[PDB]
């Protein structure tokens, strides 16, 4: 971008990035067409649960950096949504039981791969350090975001549906990129922040590929046991 | 898992046992060491290891920003001096890059650095920024586990290669710190966890490079042939 794009040209630039959305990863494709194994489904739920539990922290980090009462009023709804005040992280826990993991397997974080954790912690850390407009606008990948019964009859229906139901906002993070990125300076940088975010989603699934699709989890050449660290070190 | 506090020497043994997990046991390191790596693999290893290397001094400065002990700073700043020159260990990597057929701009641009590498390496710097200075200083200890190309890869250039091995050539410090500081079972167990963390970073970097250069599945390989990952230290620049 050399000349400042208009609001609506900047929008299509932002959406042209949906071309790299994680639905295009082979791990995501082998899941939604029924070729994924039990280990792969459960491995996805457990790792993707890590992303889900970090997002309210990421959103709270944005609010800590935001002197604007009005924006905080609207942004806190994201935390209310995940934590419940119910709540989206409870939909993830029932999905975990639906695929044969327990609450303490998910809650413990032990199955979470180091490569997923690094990719997810990258998001949190960016949110912590970046100015709030920029962190807030990275949530925008959920524009690109909107079957398992037939595919995997072993998944419990009861829990699987509670995952679907519960998953009952972006009218924001887009109305704000266009409203904050009024130079080629800001636009270029927003497209790069957006790319960052897409890389995080792609890397989570790369980490899952190596471990569950390729039988190359960390240290596979040294042990058959899980040996990675399982702690959020700076928080716990 | 430590139930009863080990002696400092028993506790050194448990730290050193963690070398079983050192990144030399990764198939990507092994393929390089025994001559089965492609030039693409080697060049991408140098390009990506470079990012780790230019981050070390940032990480060391972070420990220092957190260290109110002048005496430790005096020892710790020496690592920055060795990396940055006063050249320059980072220069040794740059000359290694040229010997494998990368330009200095290739390396300094950080264009070729894979997101998986960036995230692992940035994890290390972020821990040093936020952890107390002792825990962060002790995570440097994987260096204890550290200490054939011309024959397997005769297309590697002589001078840059030699210069890299030359400029090659501190650690009696950070183990002393761990033995002195980790004086409870809780500190011990947490320090083995912080060392696992560090080990995981090293391993994750090689996984990222495996996916990209050994398996031909770099990010967005199903969408584009081109590098489309982000290439920026977003918070720093
Ligand atoms: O705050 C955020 O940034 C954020 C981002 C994303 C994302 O990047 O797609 C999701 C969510 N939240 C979320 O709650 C969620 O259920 C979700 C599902 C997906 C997906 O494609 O599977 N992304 C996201
Ligand atoms: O080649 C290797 O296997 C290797 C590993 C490590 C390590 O264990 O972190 C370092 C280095 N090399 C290295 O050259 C270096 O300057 C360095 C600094 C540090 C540190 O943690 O501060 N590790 C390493």
């Amino acid at each position: 971008i050399t000349d400042t794009l208009s609001p609506q040209a900047f929008e299509e630039a932002l959406r042209a990035k949906g071309d790299f959305y994680h639905i295009h990863h082979p791990y995501h494709i082998a899941m939604h067409n029924g070729n994924a194994t039990r280990e792969q489904i459960q491995g996805w739920v457990a790792n993707r649960f890590y992303y889900q539990t970090t997002i309210p922290l990421k959103d709270a980090a944005i609010m800590a950096n935001c002197p604007d009462a009005q924006t905080r009023r609207k942004w806190v709804q994201r935390i209310l949504d995940h934590d419940g005040s119910d709540g989206g992280i409870e939909a993830w826990l029932r999905l975990g039981e639906a695929v044969g993991l327990s609450r303490d397997d998910l809650l413990s974080e032990r199955h979470v791969l180091p490569g997923v954790r690094f990719a997810v912690d990258a998001y949190l850390n960016f949110a912590r350090r970046a100015c709030w407009q920029e962190a807030a606008c990275s949530s925008l990948t959920e524009l690109f975001a909107p079957s398992w019964p037939q595919h995997y009859p072993w998944i419990k229906e009861e829990g699987y549906f509670y995952f679907r139901s519960r998953l009952s906002d972006v009218e924001h993070g887009l109305a704000l990129a266009k409203a904050y990125c009024d130079s080629a300076e800001k636009q270029n940088r927003m497209l790069e922040i957006l790319q960052f975010k897409l890389d995080i989603l792609w890397s989570m699934l790369d980490a899952m590929t190596m471990a569950y699709a390729l039988q190359r989890p960390p240290y596979h050449t040294v042990t058959d046991k899980a040996a990675w660290h399982t702690t959020r070190l700076v928080l716990e």
